């Protein structure tokens, strides 16, 4: 199928057209993959606007979206809020304690998933949902693992991409 | 014609010589796409230095330059002020009413504006205006529409390289 | 308006939507713009397989194709021969004579005809047709008049691309059949 | 898992790991795709050396190799002399007539059959094997459609990467001898 | 020996098998090369994520890492807090010193220590070491210098492809 | 002549054999041609710790280091009194009088100057000195009329190229 | 000064306003360097048709073509015939030799010169004149030398971007005309 | 340890400063690995003319040339007469045997050898010498195992690096003379 990143192939297509949840790594996906800290003990995290926008899209297009982090962080909880996000784990590592309890509580089948990772700890829970993404600069051991591999790097609109795809998929591009 | 990027079609540089408002979109056009987020509330943005030398050279050669944001945020006024931007729509809802109000206050006709944009939410207003630029690394379905593709990428020289373009058809470069 | 190779304008489908004649440049279009010259007057020129593919695609969805070139050689003619390129005009600088040429043989109007070319020397028949294209790596004067630019460089894929673009736009891309050759 | 030219999947190591048969495309796979003509009615096409080396691999290891083409020339029977490939086919594009005759002659099931493509004609029989690969410049649609594809280039050593693909999933790639030739 | 970041040689592999402790130079190496400073004396730098990940598996993989550097700094106090590194010299007028100072207290000889640096003050250490590693982007003099020149520049995750060096030569990966 | 970045020209390293004064333009140059600008007034802007060793190399090898800037701030002042600048001119901006006004208290003339610009700005005085220097990046129509043109990019050792082309050229490297 | 290739000093194009004869090295410029050559002893080299144009347009906008060479072969002879190029130095590496038989059949100061090289042998022609030009791909020693660098490769476009530098210096561009053979 | 093409290392310096004997790999190292076959049993290979001027320099810089190649062509001859090469060995894929050859041939110790190759056929010559080399553009698997990698390509110049980089060792390189040829 026609994509404006390219083609994508029939299995990836078919298996974006059925999600209905797509949950989102942070650092390395929805950033650049740095953490930023100061002598203060400020810490500042890059998110990308495009994103932001292709995930409005998703919410208001009934793809619910999920955020799992390791630490809990402010400047997370705030870019949830901003984008309307309201499924957020944190202070977990381990995801599939976080992924469990998603799909419990929205009654939602793991073929309905989606998930963007960029590190092998991704990769557990990448395992089990019906969409994997690796970002085009994930670890290189992740890249060959997932059923999509994005065109876009981590930060810079990988899931802006994501999201295109299965708004396309799903006939609301 | 031939300029310092490249050359540019007859009908590129014919539009440019008629500007006389130029619009810019901050996100991924004034700005590398990023929005730098703390765990104190910090928002950060970074802007280019080379950008703000051509809007200064624009607005000292009989070129008017607008912003319409989204959002209010301190940092774009302080970034407006700087340059001497006194056109700037904050907290809007859409591009097309702060466009049409911008117009008639300054009764000048959508052919000679240029709006220099990066994503599908700058599509509506760039339809309308003289010259419609779309920034290197835009968002793909964006890059085809518009009348100039810039060769360099948001937030590292565009506006600049739309800047020298309208300077250079005006004779003023 | 997405294609494989990217997206498209919508000025860009439309036009090639209503193209009935592909004309092709061959030096720098065809090829990557190499002569191959020997000592005992022995001449060779590389055409690339997928563009051979596009060219049987074109051929046969009711897409005529057509070459006009400024060098003359009889390998061209083999060329042709092979694809089933039935209007060749050779050694013809002032292309626009070879263009008035097909319209009447052809009786098409000029909307519906796209041109390929990679240098100034075809500018002269691109401004005319309904779809111009200049091949991604084609002089740098020539890029900015056309149509579309293709991604793909001359003798590298760039007709390919044209024939993809043309079938796609007419809704003959899935069913398309070529021999890669 | 590791290979020379990046990871791969664990997927493709268990397809590699079980393929008896390698059938190679001729031009875009073991050529960048080009067509030399010339005057006098001459052809040339150019093979890569570090492909031969693979070939010779892959012969030496178990692995049959035979070649399916579109096209048909005397200089690719002598390739194939070179190298020792006594299974080709020339002037085939419906491939899959020269598939179904390998299945028998070798008695082999399909799933025990690696395949190398560049362009959609190519896709019939890549549809049907255990190993389908695509080269990293081939046709865009191909490309999604394989369970592999290249790293290297068609002409430029994407047939030696297979090689050493399906070597190294053998456990044959330390112990292999070639000529690079 | 085939990695995920392509072929390394035999004697690579084989000085990365020995290796009981990892020094890592700060600015160029798990930074980006910047140092973020601001009109109120703010100062940041930015770490790389994925390189975090891969310390704390050398960490869990008997490796033990340190870090010297030539100005005391909360940041870099606060990463290595993060990570769980406890070998952080600092205000350093050497390498050397620092360098022999761990190499006794953790009675580990020098064959069994790897660098990674990206400028000329990191090769009296470098020199000195079991495996010597410059980052991708490292000064230009530099890198001729060492045993292995990482694929992925400094920032970037230069520090994680050399972990995972160490933890595959090792078994651990 | 040799150098780790590539041949360059016997004229050039004439020029920088007689360099007496360093002259470094701050943005795009010394930074990456970014300011950070933030909701509370924060502005931030990243320089490059290679290029300060070369910054304090030349000054320890007697090479005079100047910044000429067209606006006071903090940040630079500190980043300055880290490397040991002291000839710094700040909310000047024309170049022409500071640059006059250095040269007559140093007691230099112009062909032992050398400048490191990347923008238009810069040209007046670069067209004075005895070896001017357009960074890799710096803006089009500035690139053809310098003495030398660095191979590494504003902000990312552009500087330390320069500091380590006098060095060699003075046989200090 | 704005080219489409980019922006030059005002120094180099006032150099190429002075330019009456353009002089070009074959190998690495007018070619990407490579000698083909067969079992038979035939020799073949590749020219680039964009390259011709822009000597067809130099010639006929008054800026005299001259070649030198270190090789000797008739293919060369044929591309000179091809283009109008009557000004022909092959087996020539001492090339000051063949400069100053140019000097004196035409009449020519070496200010009005410009040469074209991507090898340390030609430096020494390229020494004297008005307008030095190394191309893009040059041998890495020789880049430094020369008071204009090309954007584009030897064989690819090379003496084309320098023939559009002398017509624009010299306010021809816009009307100059060339075959692109 | 500046050179031209980058920064080496004192050891990789070291071993060019004691080299008298350079032995070339032909495919892969002389040309860029492709072999040009024809329907008459035509052959042609391409060489590159900045090779040959390194070449040259070698050969009258006290620096023996020498070839060890897997195929075996009369082309070869010819190119090493052009460039007055007295040592070449054709046919040959167990190559120390040519290798044994030359160290009594020419009363050399291997130290004293430097080898250019590009595929795993090369290793066991490059194992015994003084200073391997692998080009750019090498086996994958071949890379990390020898003393230098060129920063240029086989049958781009990986070659004249070389002869630069032992010239430069030896104190030769700015008084050496050649013909780009
Ligand atoms: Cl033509
Ligand atoms: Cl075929
Ligand atoms: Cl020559
Ligand atoms: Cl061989
Ligand atoms: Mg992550
Ligand atoms: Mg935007
Ligand atoms: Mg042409
Ligand atoms: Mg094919
Ligand atoms: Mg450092
Ligand atoms: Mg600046
Ligand atoms: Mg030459
Ligand atoms: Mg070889």
């Amino acid at each position: 199928l026609a994509t404006c990143y390219g083609p994508v192939s029939a299995d990836v297509m078919a298996k974006a057209e059925n999600i209905r949840l797509l949950i989102l790594d942070v650092d390395g996906v929805l950033s650049d993959g740095l953490i930023y800290m100061g002598n203060n003990g400020e810490e500042l995290k890059a998110f990308n606007v495009r994103d932001g926008y292709g995930i409005r899209c998703a919410l208001t297009s009934d793809i619910e979206v999920a955020i799992i982090t390791g630490r809990k962080a402010k400047l997370v909880e705030d870019r949830c809020a901003t984008l309307g996000i309201t499924h957020l784990y944190q202070g977990q590592s381990n995801k599939l304690i976080a992924f469990s309890d998603l799909l419990e509580k929205l009654a939602i089948a793991p073929e309905n998933v989606a998930y963007v990772g960029d590190d092998l700890i991704d990769w557990p829970v990448m395992e089990k949902v019906g969409l994997s993404v690796a970002v085009a600069d994930a670890h290189p051991l992740l890249i060959p693992r997932a059923d999509y591999v994005t065109r876009i790097a981590g930060g810079r609109g990988a899931v802006r991409e994501v999201c295109d795809l299965l708004l396309l998929a799903q006939g609301k591009l």
